């Protein structure tokens, strides 16, 4: 679900994990 959907395209924009994983 969005979670998800946020953690690929923020990795998929460039972030790294520990960002991503923050972000959402």
């Amino acid at each position: 679900g969005s979670g998800h959907a946020c953690y690929r395209n923020c990795w998929r924009e460039g972030n790294d994990e520990e960002t991503c994983k923050e972000r959402c």
